[PDB]
């Protein structure tokens, strides 16, 4: 694998694939990632995106940020007290290991600096927003807790389930996400 990218060229690719998973595509897995239903599902997909990364041959990381995370879709706004994305490492134009975000939950056009990412999360476009704190973790780490606890869903029982739940779900509603207790890694 590769925990670092040689050039953005590859980075854009990693995303190009993860994007191919976008719900609605004919090349998207199942359950695909519900991107058309931005509400809570942030980590779920993440775990997925990772699987897509492995395909290309690159290991990404996770990043959980806390605080007021607002956003605007033009049709509805969203607010999360904590977001989660995938911390990707790609060589800059100088050959330096930088960080990037491959979360289309904010930037579907392309990746963005872990910083700009958080911003998109704290998008005041809706109103108040700010990042209380942030941290990174292993890519495999399905979900992270504020207690310094990491999870791992190799069967994506909590992920694929989370999606399957919001399979028909679309838009910022229902928000927040419903009950997914039926799941269980």
């Amino acid at each position: 694998l590769a925990s670092v990218i040689p050039d953005v060229a590859t980075l854009n690719s990693l995303f190009n694939q993860i994007k191919n998973q976008s719900c609605g595509t004919s090349t998207a897995s199942s359950p695909c990632i519900t991107f058309r239903y931005p509400v809570d599902g942030c980590y779920a997909r993440a775990h997925k995106m990772r699987q897509i990364l492995m395909n290309n041959g690159y290991d990404c990381e996770k990043q959980f940020v806390y605080g007021n995370l607002k956003a605007s879709t033009g049709t509805c706004c969203v607010a999360w007290s904590y977001h989660v994305a995938i911390l990707v490492s790609y060589k800059n134009a100088s050959g330096v290991t930088e960080k990037r975000i491959i979360d289309p939950s904010l930037f579907s056009s392309g990746p963005v600096t872990d910083t700009a990412w958080r911003n998109a999360c704290v998008n005041t476009s809706c109103g108040s927003a700010s990042v209380s704190s942030y941290a990174n973790t292993a890519g495999n780490v399905y979900y992270r807790s504020p207690s310094n606890s990491y999870l791992y869903d190799n069967n994506l029982i909590n992920t694929n389930c989370v999606l399957t739940k919001f399979s028909l779900l679309s838009g910022c509603s229902p928000s927040p996400a419903p009950d997914v207790s039926s799941c269980g890694f």
